[PDB]
């Protein structure tokens, strides 16, 4: 088990990307959130099996097929969310 926070940049809005990320977390039953940042970036935060999490980075770094990620940043964490679902957030 592990946890991370990820920040993403590119054409990652107006392409449904937060829903792409939502479904790509759900297809591994990961827990955490995805949100837009008012700065213009997007953010992911997840917890789950570290193989499933790495596979979720492989999903995220692609963007949706409609998107294009042009830069991405990652921080692993060990200060668990303890969540039981994935969510779309805007806080």
């Amino acid at each position: 088990m592990l946890q991370y926070r990820i920040i993403v940049d590119g054409r990652v809005q107006g392409v449904g990307f937060r829903y792409f990320v939502q479904m790509e977390a759900d297809k591994r039953k990961l827990a955490g959130w995805v949100k837009n940042r008012d700065d213009g970036r997007v953010e992911i935060l997840a917890e789950g099996p570290e193989n499933a999490l790495q596979s979720f980075v492989e999903a995220v770094k692609n963007g949706s097929p409609f998107s294009k990620v042009t830069d991405i940043s990652v921080t692993e964490s060990r200060s668990l969310e303890g969540h039981h679902r994935f969510s779309i957030v805007y806080s």
